[PDB]
């Protein structure tokens, strides 16, 4: 088994294009890669984080269980709409039969590491626990993300779950003040494993994928599976 | 034990996904909790996602899939395009047991018709139906070619003993036309018409779609579902 | 020496996927093999739109031994649009021996269903099917290279097979030019379930006889079709 | 100690833990208690920031007890360094605090940025000094979407060193809450006991109106009894 849990700092963070860059890197490398979201909120605006990561990656493996209206967390958007979220056993099935020799998979769970995905009280923690997935944490460069970090570091270790690295989600084109001490800061506490350009999500199939072939350590990535 | 349906039709664009959002909409106004599964999903670049169709006019968000393919091929042929194979048999046929539980309505959607290959080793809708033990809705539509299509896929059905649910007109005419006419009394002599929808359905917003799916169906059939 | 004629039915994926022009281009490349034909339409509907498929064949593969039966003016099913001349279907028998008289050693006796292959034809319930059954014909089934001919293809493989009517094959009833991507992978997908016989140019039907007589020729394999009746 | 110190952290920077420390200590001293608030390392200067000071405008408290002040609106470390200036020293931040030691005082001490943040080297943090000085812990927290996120990560990190957590402490309140507010709020008050959410713009009143909405944001007893 050979799966990976993208998790980060909080929401809004680069998970999604870090599972798009990830994807679009390992399989230059030649590796399979499925991408799961369980849980998917914010619908009614047009939310689909398995599509970007199909339209960037060009993954196809694309798997989900759950999909809400309201852009909340998992457990208020499915309260509001009346209607349970999946049961940890749906998940953590789905999640492990997507899994073939050779092959990456990628989890991207709602939000950072704590929310709720499952009834009752299940987590993007749990879930790795379950499928013995290491987790690979997305980051910002700006205010905040040493305390995050850390925080989210701690309570990854707490449960003993393997962090494979961070990653910074969007790097800044003007590379900033706060920005490049963060990095280095960042640095000493992990291994950063990739660093993607701050406007990546936007770009188009041929730039993405030369850009994610470059973001990545082409010795790391192989190594996965 | 399990109470999935799965959703087939004789062929691809004859209402399959309409037919389930109008299914799961009345169940749901029966109070019955669903859930749909639609495991593979082609034409991600003309823009066709059906998991997606069922949640804005049926309002279900308990909705699974597995893979998704840009071009607007079948499913195989469209995984040989991407150079990325179909899920697995068991991979589909867990997702949908999983997704069952007492009081739940399962509903399964395939591409296409019965007999389109979902999955690997030339698994189609039928496979699956077998594993899983359930029984199969047929879509048709009311034009002229559908006694053939329809017979022929009941056929299908019956060879792997896979029981009929019964058929819904996917596309109802507004005026019928003959043909349509005796179609829909041909059909009712083969086979139970669970529902004619109406033309057009498919672009209601969801409070009209519940109106009319609360109307289309009998609700002591789709109560008795389950 | 075949004592007796080769019969094929000639079946479809449905109606308006080239069986006609397939039945044509067939009678005229066996014509042109030193084979004689014969093609029969036991049931004719949508006279009265003008529809003729007998005609169509003399039309385009100067066929002349043409044999009919049931004739209905409505464009529907057989059994709607009898119902709504005020006529009855014929009967299982009188299907058969419509095919049967046309019997001449070596002679290729084409017979066209209306419909795909499980329309009625006559009471009860009796299809094409149940007709190449009682004459020993093998099935030829046209296909469209269109999204969704795969289906109904092995839809009516597996029902022919029920009743143990064998497959001569299949022909693309209109193949485009060029075949875009959906085209060209049904095609392959095609050869895969099946030996495809054929595949007629899109507007075939359209052809000068002259032109017809010389598509048809190109179409099929001339071992195929030299070995049908012999 | 003879005090009683309550660390006063929260989910990050700008989450209203100044204006926290302005309306409890404005609380604590409506009932008669005497109390000291303490900034051990302070940034943003540059910008107009000064934690204290606004503490003192808001509440009228005279004993407020500051160390280290940087510029740059950073991380402490990261300040410090553009200022070619150290952090402070661990027992320093611990001295700092011993020294407002009175018998039947309330200490409040807040932290730079949420709780992991570096003060001193290597790595000491508010929690690290929660525990040098037997210190329970206040949480500051948004209405906002994360909120859930960053707040049991932080109720986690205190639990993981025996940190006694005082309740949390949500730093703006929208009068009418929408509907991702409303929810954040409920789901807070199932995992820990809300004190009190401050009112939106609690940081722009007088110092009477200011006191009077402290008064009524937390109870009493709660507040009376943290000297308990
Ligand atoms: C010859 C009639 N004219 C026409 O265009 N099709 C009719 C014959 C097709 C019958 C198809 C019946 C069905 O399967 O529904
Ligand atoms: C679901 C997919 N969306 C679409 O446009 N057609 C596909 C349906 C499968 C049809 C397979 C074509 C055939 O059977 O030949
Ligand atoms: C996916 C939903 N869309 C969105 O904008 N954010 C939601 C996900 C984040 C949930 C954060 C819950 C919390 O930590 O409070
Ligand atoms: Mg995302
Ligand atoms: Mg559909
Ligand atoms: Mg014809
Ligand atoms: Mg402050």
């Amino acid at each position: 088994m050979t799966i990976l849990v993208v998790t980060g700092t909080g929401t809004g963070v680069g998970k999604t294009v870090v599972c798009a860059a990830l994807a679009s890197a390992a399989r230059q490398a030649g590796i399979d890669v499925a991408v799961c979201k369980p849980v998917q909120t914010g619908t009614a605006r047009g939310d689909d984080d398995l599509a970007e990561v199909g339209r960037l990656a060009g993954v196809t493996q694309l798997a989900g269980l759950a999909r809400y209206p309201q852009p909340m967390a998992p457990a208020a958007a499915a309260e509001h709409a009346g209607m349970a979220l999946p049961a940890r056993d749906q998940i953590v099935r789905l999640i492990a039969d997507l899994d073939r020799p050779g092959r990456l998979t990628l989890v991207e769970g709602a939000g950072g590491l704590l929310v709720e995905l499952a009834e009752p009280g299940v987590t993007l923690r749990d879930v790795a626990v379950d499928v013995a997935a290491a987790a690979l944490v997305v980051v910002t460069a700006d205010l905040g993300t040493l305390n995050h970090t850390k925080l989210t570091l701690e309570a990854l270790a707490a449960q003993q779950v393997s962090c494979a690295g961070l990653v910074i989600g969007s790097w800044p084109d003007p590379p900033g003040l706060v920005a490049a001490s963060n990095r280095s800061a960042l640095a000493r506490i992990a291994m950063v494993r990739a660093a993607l350009p701050a406007g990546a999500a936007s770009l188009d199939a041929g730039d993405f994928a030369a850009m994610s072939a470059a973001a990545f350590d082409r010795n790391w990535v192989a190594g996965l599976v």
